[PDB]
């Protein structure tokens, strides 16, 4: 697992364009926010991602990049990304390598057997250390957007 | 690796609505067209499904049913189904059970490590026997739509 003191597990996932994205390596020096979401094309996940899209400027200010992660395939995540005018990166963890690594692998009672991510948020600092964690078993609850921003800002100052 | 004459491997996958669908048990009597496609939201698969969509009249009067199968999650496939006004059912082989059972598991040259279906078409008769087969590793080629229609007609007349 990932705990509030450990370096963030180094993972390599492909984005909606099929470009490899190395986390946290490719983001040394800047604060990164990993937003794990259950399934693309769902009310709550759409809302959550749209919310991050909208606050995109606030994040640019503090040199912070938000990355969405779901076990969905790249092609669907791409379609998902465009339809909601999302402009931060979205990567496909199709082998569940990330959900497992970050210990947020779960299952929807309604779709047993389908392994997906529990809506969670992880903020990694400029040095690749996890400094904030939030996980919800209930996929209807959204993150504490404000609390996240505050932490991103505080982390950006070090 | 199924072949002409064999009994269609029984598979149970959920549809865009999360309802289990069983093939070819649930369709004993009718002729079924299994349309395996690599991925939702891609030019060639979007074209191929659209083609079956537009010729659903011809199928429903020889009493045949077309079924879409991809390893995409039910959520994405749903959005995929609606956004293209698709009518026939589309099931999710999220655990590659059917692609393996039918021997059509593979990868897109464009994305190594992602196991998906090779675009392929299987035509099961009224008794559940595989009568027509077509597979293409090249994710670029489309099926022989008329050749499929001919076969479905001939098979319905038994
Ligand atoms: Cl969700
Ligand atoms: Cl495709």
């Amino acid at each position: 697992m990932v705990e509030i003191g450990e370096k963030a597990p180094e993972i390599e996932l492909v984005d909606t364009d099929l470009k490899k994205v190395k986390i946290p390596s490719d983001f040394k020096g800047k604060v990164v926010v990993l937003a794990f979401y259950p399934a693309a094309f769902t009310s709550v996940s759409t809302k959550e991602m749209s919310t991050f899209r909208d606050s995109m400027a606030k994040f640019n200010e503090v040199n912070a990049v938000v990355i969405g992660i779901s076990v969905d395939p790249p092609f669907s995540n791409k379609a998902f990304k465009e339809q909601n005018k999302i402009n931060f990166t979205i990567v496909s963890d199709f082998n569940r390598e990330a959900v497992k690594a970050y210990g947020v692998a779960g299952e929807l009672p309604i779709l047993k057997g389908y392994v997906l991510a529990k809506r969670s948020v992880f903020v990694i600092d400029k040095n690749g250390i996890v400094r904030y964690k939030w996980v919800s078993e209930d996929p209807t609850k959204e993150p504490n957007y404000d609390e996240i921003k505050d932490v991103v800002t505080k982390l950006s100052l070090e």
